[PDB]
């Protein structure tokens, strides 16, 4: 049969440290 | 039918506070 | 077909400024 719909969204890791 | 495509990409949290 | 698998993981933004 035809392919199913897309899956759900994949969060990334924390951002880098802030500036001084 | 076959599975659908992978879903969209998942940002992570803000990074930690900066230093003095 | 069934729904696709999840997308890949999403870095977050830079953290907050440190003390002055």
């Amino acid at each position: 049969g035809p392919p199913g719909p897309p899956g759900p969204p994949g969060p990334g890791p924390p951002g880098p440290p802030g500036p001084p």
